[PDB]
């Protein structure tokens, strides 16, 4: 399943180097990244009161919290329609957690994250990602 396979190399990559300020197919991958780097930053400094609103609420100190996000994740990404945009607002969010996970000495939760959100990603979209032609259209779509 290698859609699964690039879609985890660019969530996960980007969540780690949110979390840590520190940066590490192969050409789609890393130009997807250079673009959530650009369009995932922006949502976050746009979106901060709504992320941090949200985020306590969901009160998410451990590995079982984490855990338990797929559900409400899948619910909300799933209700609304899918496009890009929607995509890297997930992917954002995922990240803004990231940030919180590696504050609080919790960096060990970053991957099963990153994983939870390919899962939603690829287990609700996987027909409309692959028609999209995947993340060569993510980095069209982009720029
Ligand atoms: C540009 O769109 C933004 C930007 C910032 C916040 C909300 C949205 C709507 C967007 O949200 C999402 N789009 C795609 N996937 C997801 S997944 C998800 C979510 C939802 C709950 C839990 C978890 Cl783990 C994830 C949200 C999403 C959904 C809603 C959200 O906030 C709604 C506004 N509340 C009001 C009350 N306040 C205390 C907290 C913020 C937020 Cl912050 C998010 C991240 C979301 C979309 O659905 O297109
Ligand atoms: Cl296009």
């Amino acid at each position: 399943d290698e859609l699964y396979r690039q879609s985890l190399e660019i969530i996960s990559r980007y969540l780690r180097e949110q979390a840590t300020g520190a940066k590490d197919s192969g050409a789609t991958s890393r130009k997807a990244l250079e673009t959530l780097r650009r369009v995932g930053d922006g949502v976050q400094r746009n979106h901060e009161t709504a992320f941090q609103g949200m985020l306590r609420k969901l009160d998410i100190k451990n590995e079982d919290d984490v855990k338990s996000l797929s559900r409400v994740m899948i619910h909300v990404f799933s209700d609304g329609v899918t496009n890009w945009g929607r995509i890297v607002t997930l992917i954002s969010f995922g990240a803004f957690v990231a940030k919180h996970l590696k504050t609080i000495n919790q960096e060990s939760c970053i991957e099963p994250l990153a994983e939870s959100i390919t899962d939603v990603l690829v287990r609700t979209k996987r027909d409309w990602l692959v028609k999209q032609r995947g993340w060569d259209g993510f980095v069209e779509f982009f720029h």
